[PDB]
């Protein structure tokens, strides 16, 4: 435990929408916050591959990010983890997306 000190809650409501762009991930603000949101850092990951760093610098506001750097035939996770500053936040349940029939004919 004792992983410091600080009043940020995490992200909620991560989720991860694949699309034809890419792959529009949807997420909720830190309704608690010490003061004002520095930005979240979006960790996505294919399977259980190394947990990667796709974009550390996430607008604090956002609520969601494109990240076409996506593989196909396989499942990249997803993890938005809100930080202020020296302080920071877990990151938000782990969003997934699928890619076996994305981009191709589909009726509903």
């Amino acid at each position: 435990g004792s992983s410091g000190s600080s009043g940020l809650s995490p992200p909620r409501g991560l989720v991860a929408v694949r699309t034809p762009r890419g792959v529009l991930l949807h997420w909720d603000p830190p309704e608690l916050v010490p003061k004002r949101l520095d930005g979240y850092v979006l960790e996505g990951r294919q399977g259980s591959q190394g947990w990667e760093v796709l974009d550390p610098a996430v607008a604090g506001t956002e609520t969601e990010l494109l990240v076409p750097g996506l593989i196909k035939d396989v499942l990249y996770e997803f993890r938005l983890v809100a930080f202020a500053g020296s302080f920071v936040s877990d990151p938000s349940n782990t969003a997934n997306v699928s890619t076996s029939g994305l981009s191709g004919p589909s009726s509903g």
